[PDB]
């Protein structure tokens, strides 16, 4: 679909078997979703932002429905404001920015 | 034109007759441009994001050209990493997500 940008580019997202609403981010590298219960193994890792860092849990080949679309990458975990959806899964599926 | 995200999606502007290099983000409600030289008056304000806060200062009615669209709205200046155009410019050029 086209999204105009009067409002939030909020999407759903099916992730680790549960349901969460993400921002389409484009400004962002990366995927970073807030603190949820997700399975297997991690490593510890520090992201920035425009109020300094952040530590999260990074988890690699996460499988991720986005608004019907699926994309397997990875994701970031920790007390990210918002669940952000980066370009890192962007690409995935296809999202591109017209002007 | 059409702007895929494998890699960051900057674009030119002109703003207070200097040339610049910004991210369009989706994800951003505001415009947030790293310290510069900007007239007028502004008004201290307090912005969020991950990692935290910073103070900048809001300059209102800016007229910005982006990749030869102009928009006229509020600009924010400060400790940003990055020059930043938000949703309240990237409506005023027409810009749109597509998947
Ligand atoms: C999630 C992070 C991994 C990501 N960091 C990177 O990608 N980096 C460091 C590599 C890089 C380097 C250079 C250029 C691009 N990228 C990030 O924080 N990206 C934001 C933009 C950014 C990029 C570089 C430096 C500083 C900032 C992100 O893309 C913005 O869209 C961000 C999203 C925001 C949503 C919820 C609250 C935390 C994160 N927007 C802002 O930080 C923005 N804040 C808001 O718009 N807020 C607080 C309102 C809001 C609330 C909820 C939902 C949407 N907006 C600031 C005014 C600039």
């Amino acid at each position: 679909p086209q999204i105009t940008l009067w409002q939030r580019p909020l999407v759903t997202i099916k992730i680790g078997g549960q349901l969460k609403e993400a921002l389409l981010d484009t400004g962002a590298d990366d995927t970073v979703l807030e603190e949820m219960s997700l399975p297997g193994k991690w490593k510890p890792k520090m992201i920035g932002g425009i109020g300094g860092f952040i530590k999260v849990r990074q988890y690699d080949q996460i499988l991720i429905e986005i608004c019907g679309h699926k994309a397997i990458g990875t994701v970031l975990v920790g007390p990210t404001p918002a669940n952000i959806i980066g370009r890192n899964l962007l690409t995935q599926i296809g999202c591109t920015l017209n002007f």
